[PDB]
């Protein structure tokens, strides 16, 4: 009935390729016979040229199909043609098609990464253990995700962990370093040679990541050092282990590829280069010599916190097949239309002629509801393309990364749904469009219309109604983020909801230069709208009123789309039913956002014009908004476990998630009431007694603390030299500081070598650390969770005292808490010149120092 022939030299893709063109035919009637009436003819050649990689051609001659594979990976994409062709018509007559996917690397990241550390690791370090992840043994389990990604013609997955080597080799010079028992090492290295075999034939290149510097808790055990300490030198023993370690890695996984985080725990880009030129790529030709391999198989660098540039410039004279990958919208899913600073980046990565990878990275503006928008997706490959200059993509799980393999839904009796169930369309889009991105969006509409359809078992018609509830809705998490978001970073939660505060003073919550300017068409931020409203100064670009009005749209329309069409389901009915929910979800959350930006515009007004008139408006819309978010809670309070999966006190956005609290629309919800509570006795105080509350400014009373590693003291007053090697003293100080015994530090010496400060303390103390506002790189850089995870680790994220500090001829600064339990410490501070300005038990009350911010109403 239906031929099969395999034609020239074996090789596992062409066996699989065989494999799969059975399994359909059959799976559909079809008899069938195998080999070397009606026959297809796989062909596969030997052809070396870069330009034919990954191609097929189909042609048809009489009762004769036969498939061209220029190479292995071509072959199974000829036989997938066929097979799509089978899925979409009748019929076993086949278009010819002669194809090749534009982006040469498509593939998705799983991360051996969990919600919350673990007991004395630090954050991204999990050993490869079935007590942490069940999940990485369960062969069944990996053969589900791979077929996807070869369904989804996709080349390449990426596993992203910490320290993964301590898990994967020994080392004969530290057999101590070894992060697991021997059973579970030898189930590591079943688990691998089974991963890479299966992938292997489905063309899928396995990718390990690391990030850098980090070592094995027993290597640091045994050393007397920490696993990571982002502030700390390169030292001969270190790069030892990690040298022997990715030699190891290379000799015994020939064919797994590296991913190279540059960071998180390396101070300056100088140590950035020295890691990767003198320890990395030593290490990766040290494993190439003992396997005997004259090539140079591609090794992937990250541009996340390094200077991607400066260390491919210093690599490629040592190592000639470097790619690169970097961050589409940052840690989120913004914009189609991508520019400004970040766009460049991208760009220079690009014009090397290599390959250049984009990562969609993380989507914190997602988190954890349904998203796959192929309108949005299309556009989205489109701008890599034209404005990235990208030609190769790594994806992120939609949601829920942390948490693998399962989504944040909430389902009867502690039943988990499962991450490759619910995002199927996820990875069939960015699949779909890495291939190939211009298709007619009609015809596009007509394959979503079947895919969503065929799912639910809803005719295509009837199912364009979810293909609208994706698009409409898609368009959400976007707009908001990057015209009212404080970061693209997992330091925000965004569909948790934002205070007035957060609205009213974004500035205050801290905003990067590089987010507003790359994550979106170019526009106003709502103080920026109302400072011009106020100023008579014209509007330009993309403005906030008009996207809340866009977006309650998108809300409606969603909702509108997906309850058509709910009923009707003769398959996967209740995922259908939490597609709906989901939906309501995102409307109800829209209103809430509307009515509060609304409200907020309000609260503005009063501060440019203090007409009362104006604050007593904001009240119905802030109540308005609190239905809104009220009705959201209880859709969300029987539907999700959570809304981050990083649930950590690295999440400052709209609050702390310290401990794994203020992960949910419930405990928000008490916290937004308390917020009108405020307001509307702040309003009626106002209108009896014609008086805010203000800071009251009180010197902090010095802590009772002792220096273990002679550091020099110096009273901190007008004239204090807190630099040795400047004339310039203090010329301003914040009233707060004053009197406090704080250090003499040689600025010189804190480019070459930091600042390593040694104390104990009887008692809980701040310790007070200015920062200079000065782009110049002699100054250390304050602290950034976007780059740096340990940014909040002692609660220095975001500063208390701004504008606090000016020493004459060098700079102002920024006052940033490092708070203690009572106990003996060590910490080292970024490299740079620094001020530490001493210690106290006293509460510390934020203060702009140079200024009464529109924002107290709240407090
Ligand atoms: O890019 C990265 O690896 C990191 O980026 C940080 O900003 C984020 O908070 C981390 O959880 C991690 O995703
Ligand atoms: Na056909
Ligand atoms: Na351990
Ligand atoms: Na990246
Ligand atoms: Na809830
Ligand atoms: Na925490
Ligand atoms: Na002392
Ligand atoms: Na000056
Ligand atoms: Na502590």
């Amino acid at each position: 009935e239906v031929n099969v022939v395999m034609t020239g030299d074996m090789t596992t893709r062409l066996a699989f390729a065989g494999e799969q063109l059975k399994q359909a035919l059959v799976e559909k009637g079809y008899e069938v016979n195998q080999t070397t009436k009606r026959s297809i003819y796989l062909n596969l050649l030997n052809d070396t040229t870069k330009k034919n990689k990954e191609r097929f051609d189909i042609s048809t001659k009489g009762k004769n199909t036969y498939v061209t594979g220029y190479d292995g990976n071509g072959i199974i994409y000829g036989c997938r043609e066929l097979i799509d062709q089978l899925d979409q018509s009748g019929t076993m007559d086949f278009k010819p098609v002669s194809d090749a996917p534009e982006m040469v690397l498509r593939g998705a990241c799983i991360g051996l990464q969990k919600t919350t550390y673990l007991p004395g690791h630090a954050v991204y370090e999990y050993p490869y253990t079935p007590e942490s992840f069940p999940w990485f043994y369960d062969k069944e389990r990996w053969i589900k995700y791979l077929d996807m990604m070869v369904e989804n013609r996709m080349n390449s997955l990426y596993l992203w962990n910490g320290h993964p080597f301590a898990s994967l080799v020994k080392l004969k010079d530290y057999p101590f370093a070894l992060e697991v028992d021997e059973e579970t090492f030898k189930k590591n290295e079943e688990m691998f040679s089974f991963l890479t075999t299966e992938a292997e034939k489905r063309g899928i290149f396995v990718i390990q990541m690391f990030y850098n510097i980090i070592v094995s808790k027993p290597f640091a055990d045994h050393y007397g050092i920490k696993t990571q300490d982002r502030n700390r030198p390169i030292t001969p023993l270190i790069s030892d282990y990690t040298r022997k370690s990715v030699a190891a890695f290379i000799e015994k996984y020939p064919n797994v590829g590296l991913l190279v985080c540059l960071g998180e725990a390396i101070g300056t880009y100088e140590e950035d280069v020295e890691w990767f030129t003198k320890t990395i790529i030593p290490g990766i030709k040290d494993g190439l010599k003992v396997l005997g391999r004259t090539d140079e198989p591609p090794v992937l660098v990250r541009a996340h916190d390094t200077d991607c540039k400066m260390v491919i410039d210093a690599a490629l004279p040592l190592y000639k097949n470097l790619y690169t990958m970097h961050k589409y919208n940052g840690s989120s899913l913004t914009t189609y239309e991508p520019r400004g600073p970040w766009a460049k980046i991208h760009k220079d990565l690009s014009s090397l002629g290599s390959v250049h990878i984009s990562n969609v990275h993380i989507l914190a503006n997602l988190e954890p509801w349904r998203w796959s928008s192929p309108d949005f997706i299309q556009k989205s490959v489109k701008a890599m393309h034209s404005v990235h200059g990208a030609n190769a993509l790594h994806i992120y799980p939609q949601a829920n990364y942390w948490d693998w393999p399962y989504t944040a839904d909430k389902l009867a009796n502690g039943e988990r749904e499962e991450q490759v169930y619910r995002d199927w369309a996820w990875y069939k889009a960015w699949g779909r469009y890495a291939w190939k991105a211009d298709r007619n969006r009609l015809e596009e509409i007509k394959y979503w219309d079947k895919q969503f359809g065929d799912f639910y078992g809803i005719p295509a018609e009837m199912a364009d109604n979810i293909r609208i509830a994706y698009e409409e809705s898609g368009e959400i998490a976007p707009k908001l983020l990057r015209r009212f978001g404080i970061t693209e970073g997992n330091r925000q939660t965004l569909l948790l909801g934002m205070f007035m505060s957060q609205f009213v003073n974004p500035y205050k919550y801290t905003i990067h230069y590089g987010f507003y300017e790359s994550c979106g068409p170019g526009g106003e931020k709502l103080i920026e709208y109302v400072e011009k409203e106020w100023k008579k100064q014209p509007h330009v670009g993309e403005l906030p009123l008009d996207i809340i009005n866009q977006v309650i749209e998108h809300g409606d329309k969603a909702v509108a789309a997906i309850d058509k069409v709910v009923s009707s389901a003769k398959k996967n009915s209740d995922e259908l039913r939490r597609l709906q929910n989901d939906m309501h979800c995102y409307r109800e959350y829209a209103y809430a956002f509307y009515y509060k930006v609304k409200a907020a515009q309000h609260v503005l007004n009063y501060h440019w014009g203090k007409n009362m008139d104006e604050l007593d408006k904001a009240v119905p819309l802030m109540e308005e908004s609190l239905k809104h978010y009220t009705k959201l809670v209880d859709l969300t309070k029987d539907t999700y476990l959570f809304a981050n999966s990083m649930q950590t006190a690295q999440r400052r956005i709209p609050i702390g998630g310290d401990d794994g609290n203020n992960k949910t629309w419930s405990e928000m919800l008490v916290h937004y009431k308390a917020e009108l509570y405020n307001f509307k006795e702040n309003i009626e105080m106002l209108k009896d007694k014609k008086v805010r509350k203000c800071v009251e400014v009180t010197p902090l009373k010095e802590a009772d603390v002792k220096i273990l590693n002679n550091l020099t003291k110096v009273k901190i007053e007008k004239g204090a030299k807190i630099f040795s090697n400047i004339d310039g003293g203090i010329d301003a100080i914040a009233k707060e500081i004053t009197g406090l015994t704080g250090f003499v530090f040689n600025g010189e010496k804190q480019r070459d070598d930091a600042t390593t400060i040694e104390f104990e303390c009887s008692s809980p103390v701040t310790m007070l650390v200015a920062y200079f506002k000065d782009d110049h790189r002699k100054f250390a850089k304050a602290p950034r969770l976007e780059s740096d995870a340990s940014a909040n680790d002692y609660g220095q994220a975001e500063p208390v005292l701004t504008n606090a500090l000016h020493v004459k001829g060098v700079a102002l600064a920024d006052i940033y808490p490092y708070k203690f339990k009572a106990g003996r410490h060590t910490l080292i501070l970024p490299k740079g010149y620094c001020g530490v300005l001493g210690f106290t038990e006293d509460k510390i009350k934020e203060r702009d120092v140079a200024l009464d911010a529109p924002d107290w109403l709240f407090y």
